[PDB]
């Protein structure tokens, strides 16, 4: 089998992207952030204490003539960036662009923190990483990756985020069409529970390529790039003007610059993101003042590679018995 998605941002910044979900029976269609950096399905619901849904799509298990109680299981999770949810558990069936999986976990959110309740557009996460982050107690349950793979006509799934514009998930084949050149295929630790790997290095505009090992994820689900300090402050040291703002929480630029574009090693292989993929916008509505797309790792523990450089390439996520992460230029 396959299946095949348009995921489309949320916001004129591509803060995030949302994929439309179909979930129980009749179908209720929930639009999901899918999550390569976590693991667990979760949506609004029926059940979400309701001063906390404010304009999402609700799932009502109730109104599913095949879900089902999953007894006594709860979820619970944390995010990077501060945010949480929690609740109980159904499992019911759910297709994505024509994928179907009988007996998914569908995480019904009980309570979900504040940035949830107030981005009125994402209805829950589609987690993607290893299941072995699943946060099901006492029962860990299967990402809808793990459960499709072995229907799959390739245990494969791929991104092609869009800038500023519509792109695609595929489950199971690579659209050969969707990239230029060739993929680069690359190393995959999966011991952290991320799709974890080593890019080479990289190029600061029409700089020279620095060679050196950043080890980061690849996340769907983070926003923007967050790479070691050394590399953020050479970036951000060839735009006028830009500097580190503790009060803002990142580098800010002048809104007037012109961005250069970073380039980031896979193998002997190189992928560009254009500077405009890193202007993120007037830090507050109406300011001079922008903030940018790439931003200091240090306070993580783990450099991400986000939606900001995975946009400017065709990614595939191979679930093979080793997994590993191809990229290529499109």
């Amino acid at each position: 089998s396959t299946g095949s998605a348009t995921t489309t941002p949320i916001d004129s910044l591509d803060d995030a992207y949302i994929t439309p979900v179909q979930i129980g029976t009749p179908a209720q269609t929930l639009n999901l952030d899918f999550d390569t950096g976590s693991s667990d399905l979760w949506v609004f619901s029926s059940e979400t204490t309701a001063s906390e849904v404010d304009g999402q799509t609700i799932y009502t298990p109730s109104k599913s003539t095949t879900a089902k109680l999953l007894s006594g299981a709860t979820w619970s999770i944390s995010y990077g960036d501060g945010s949480s949810s929690s609740g109980d558990v159904y499992t019911d069936t759910v297709s994505v662009g024509g994928l179907t999986v009988t007996g998914q976990a569908v995480e019904s959110a009980k309570k979900v923190s504040s940035s949830f309740t107030e981005d009125s557009t994402i209805d829950g996460l589609l987690g993607l990483a290893f299941s072995t982050l699943n946060t099901v107690s006492p029962t860990q349950q299967k990402t809808f990756f793990d459960n499709a793979k072995a229907s799959l006509d390739s245990p494969v799934f791929t991104a092609d985020l869009g800038y500023h514009a519509p792109g695609t998930y595929n489950f199971g084949f690579i659209d050969t069409t969707a990239y230029t050149g060739s993929i680069t295929y690359t190393a995959v630790s999966t011991k952290q529970g991320f799709w974890e790997w080593t890019s080479t290095g990289y190029a600061v505009g029409s700089g020279t390529f620095k060679s050196t090992s950043i080890d980061g994820i690849a996340d769907t689900g983070t926003t923007l790039l967050y790479l070691p300090a050394t590399v953020v402050s050479a970036y951000w040291a060839q735009v006028s003007g830009a500097k580190s703002s503790s009060s803002v929480g990142g580098y800010v630029f002048p809104c007037s610059a012109t961005l250069p574009s970073f380039t980031f090693g896979v193998g002997s292989a190189r992928i560009v993101i254009p500077g405009d993929y890193i202007d993120f916008g007037p830090i507050s509505t109406g300011s001079s003042s922008c903030f940018g797309g790439i931003q200091s790792s240090a306070g993580i523990g783990i450099n991400i590679f986000g939606d900001v450089a995975l946009k400017a390439a065709f990614v595939v996520f191979n679930g093979a018995t080793t997994p590993t992460l191809g990229f290529a230029s499109k």
